[PDB]
């Protein structure tokens, strides 16, 4: 019942330019878009060739913009699919004329494809071509810019390789509508600047079962393992990508020392790219701690040894031994960073340098939008942006906050278990953060180097309470696991 | 005729609260058109309690449940339901995950659960605008034909948004949600968080939660018809023991403490008593 | 005439290549060509350092014909901001920043430092601010 494939030399075929569309002859010739003169009328034929050149199906339209299909127009119909064997980015238009727009502007040098069955089968067509589209690093979804078009974008992003979805928003109807108007300047940047975001917002009726299988395979549940004390792993099972780890204790009890061990440990034994944001110390000082910590020593108290081992040749030795894997990344300023003058840099690591764990020491240095009463909202506002960034990229985010001063009995440094209420900031951080680690020690007791580890929250497991104990080895500066009850 | 039709079909006992009872004794389930308010402290069981109801209703009494887990990707929320249905903490194991994948038991459980096409969700996480959720929540109810809509977290703060004090945003939103709930007759279950008293031992260490402890300028205490609250001491000798307290029930008016429950760290369920 | 934002002084001279030098002032673009005997791709910015972001964004397609894009801007407060705002809208993996001992490229030439200019065309990429310096380059 389906039509027979039209022949180029049998239906007055010629490769002419679409002057009323903005497409030259040279472009039509390369995509396989020609004009047929059957019965005196003027039909436009779009050759949907396979991986061999052999025409499989054709989409024929005339003056009145009526549609007529020939050949085998299967669910994986992609206009221009036969031109590209893979690459970096691929443009996915809705109509063939829009596919002819991008190629005209890119001189037919960059991968551009169109949808077979319009905006309706966008979900099915993209689903039918998952194997093919995954040969590219990015998938430029530039559909029509209308009510139906945005739904087609929605149904496309759902069944497309995760992380590679990008949407274009044009100042006109479609790509061709922009071209014939003025805006050759507005299309291409959004081919290279389109937002890498999620479908939003129905996405129901399962359909992701297999992708969840694909998901479960790639992001484990024992994501990383906090060294220094087992039991933290027993109650949290590590730190997944997209979670927010909250570490806190008293002043000078080991907030920095505890977290720095994990940053060190992860970036050496499990070789992860760790990003550091030590706002209250120069990059050399945090490195100084890391260097000593790696070599089980304290390069802050032994003062003769500091000058000695560095100028002798043991510094260069340890330095290459540690940072040589190009895993450690830090933040260098100390000149009061602004909120969206940190998240930009924090994202730059994750994205540009490609980090797995980002470490933000001290989250009470706001310095942002001065004039708003009480920084109680700034800390809340920041946490929301941090959680968004954390999950949308899949990065492990460990953040250090401080504790309100209770002054209602003996406080923190004299023991006193720190509850969730004792957390600084109008407890929004108790909501956006998934896991909350707390350290407790009596620096005026018989066991000051003895520190108690307490899980205040873990959305992953839900198993809270006291994990274990640890001991501050003044020699190594480590938090060695203790045997205390 | 409309009352006759109403009386004959109305799921007034429709979808009774599972996991514990006394809640059913004081609320008689969840009527269509009512807005159920579930709340507790951070990391105590707001999500887990609601997650059992969504699972239970769409399976045992088989209903099209709509989910809006704005704090977690749909694959993570589905991950919980699959494990919760099969009485396992699937999220809390690399072995159990690796097991069902390699021996093909994953497809087995999944078809057993979602095979009715009774489960529909919301997937975005990245900032849901007020009338860019209500449209989709209605799309479930109307287009997809859901009987229960589940809205986790009633905040989506982040934005400034140009109007000082979001105390009105929560109020303005709750009214439209009540409107949507009633004009269609859909059971609407929403999760809210609790304010920070900092005036004694609080929430996670015990402390009963009154309606004043509810976040927002208590508009949710007005539009909502029934208010479920969970209380537990995660630093006590039974951190898995959780107390259920009815703060409001427009239908019955019978308030107070319903019963108790225990968090099974094996199945991830809230079994009544033990 | 028509000074559109895609203004690139010398753009008409090159049809792609290995590397391309992107100065700020046309006079600096005349320095690099002088040292290279006008044999290698060098371009300047149309609208100074202010529209650096817009001009480079307008020429992303063009700059994407080269393997490297040598941002040799001025070496002042404003110059380093121009480097920052250009590199954001440039192909990630084709950047590179030039750091001169003087004001700009011409200021080096007229002084002594032809010995600092061409050599500094060969230097990695990073880009952009505040480091973050992957530890190794903090030695």
């Amino acid at each position: 019942m389906t039509y027979n494939v039209w022949n180029f030399g049998e239906s007055n075929g010629r490769y002419s330019a679409l002057t009323a569309r903005g497409i030259s002859k040279e472009t039509c010739q390369k995509a396989g878009y020609w004009i047929a003169k059957v019965d005196g009328v003027m039909y436009q034929v779009a050759d949907y060739r396979d991986q061999n050149g052999n025409i499989v199906s054709q989409k024929v339209r005339d003056k009145d913009k009526n549609f007529k299909t020939t050949g085998s127009h299967k669910s994986d119909a992609l206009f221009g699919k036969h031109l590209w064997n893979g690459g970096k980015k691929i443009v996915v238009t809705e109509g063939e004329i829009d596919m002819l727009t991008v190629m005209e502007l890119q001189d037919c040098k960059y991968p551009v494809v169109s949808l077979g069955h319009g905006a309706s089968a966008a979900k099915k067509t993209c689903a039918a071509n998952y194997e093919y589209f995954d040969q590219f690093e990015q998938i430029i979804l530039m559909f029509d810019m209308d009510e139906a078009g945005r739904k087609a974008v929605e149904e496309a992003a759902q069944v497309l390789p995760a992380g590679k979805v990008r949407v274009a928003v044009l100042p006109c109807k479609d790509a061709n509508e922009c071209h014939l108007n003025g805006h050759d300047r507005e299309i291409m940047e959004q081919v290279w600047n389109a937002g890498p975001w999620i479908p939003d917002g129905v996405v129901s009726a399962l359909s992701l079962r297999e992708r969840i299988r694909e998901h479960l395979s790639s992001e484990e549940s024992v994501g990383l393992l906090f060294s220094g004390c087992t039991g933290i792993n027993d109650k949290t099972l590590g730190a997944r990508g997209g979670e927010v780890i909250m570490v806190t204790s008293g002043s000078g009890m080991g907030k920095s020392t505890f977290v720095r061990q994990q940053a060190l440990q992860w970036g050496t034994a499990m070789g992860k790219k760790v990003g550091l944001a030590m706002l209250e110390e120069s990059v050399e000082e945090t490195a100084e701690d890391l260097i000593g910590l790696h070599n089980r020593v304290r390069l802050r108290q032994s003062d003769s040894l500091k000058r000695e081992i560095i100028e002798n040749g043991k510094f260069d030795q340890w330095f290459d031994e540690l940072f040589g894997n190009d895993t450690f990344h830090l933040y260098d300023s100390f000149a009061e960073a602004e909120t969206d003058r940190l998240l930009a840099k924090l994202a730059y690591m994750r994205s540009g340098l490609g980090c797995d764990v980002i470490i933000l020491d001290h989250i009470s240095i706001v310095v942002s939008a001065s004039g708003e009463s009480d920084e109680r909202k700034m800390i809340d506002n920041l946490m929301t942006k941090l959680k968004g960034f954390a999950k949308s990229t899949g990065v492990v985010l460990v953040v250090i906050c401080h504790l309100k001063n209770p002054d209602k009995g003996k406080a923190h440094e004299e023991g006193r278990p720190v509850s969730i209420t004792d957390l600084r900031g109008s407890g929004a951080l108790r909501q956006l953060s998934d896991t909350i680690i707390a350290l407790e020690r009596n620096q005026q007791g018989d066991m000051p180097n003895l520190v108690l580890v307490r899980i205040l929250k873990c959305r992953f497991t839900g198993d809270t309470g006291i994990a274990g104990y640890m001991e501050y080895n003044k020699e190594t500066g480590w938090l060695e696991p203790s045997s205390y009850s």
